[PDB]
């Protein structure tokens, strides 16, 4: 008896998957205080 | 279209007395 031997039957074994904290950072607008908006629609 | 102008600052510099603190005022229209 080994573990060895039923370690490839993986559906057997408890599923278990360590955080990583792993994706994209997020893209802040810097450009906001050099800038003066003109928002309008009809531009 | 719509007609929009591009609402940037213009005009020349507004210019300001800065003789007064050295000179003492005589206001009088008799002289």
């Amino acid at each position: 008896m080994t573990f060895s031997s039923t370690s490839n039957l993986k559906e057997l074994l408890r599923k278990v998957v360590l955080d990583v904290e792993l994706g994209r950072e997020q893209v802040q607008l810097l450009y906001k205080p050099i800038y003066d908006s003109i928002a309008d629609s009809n531009l």
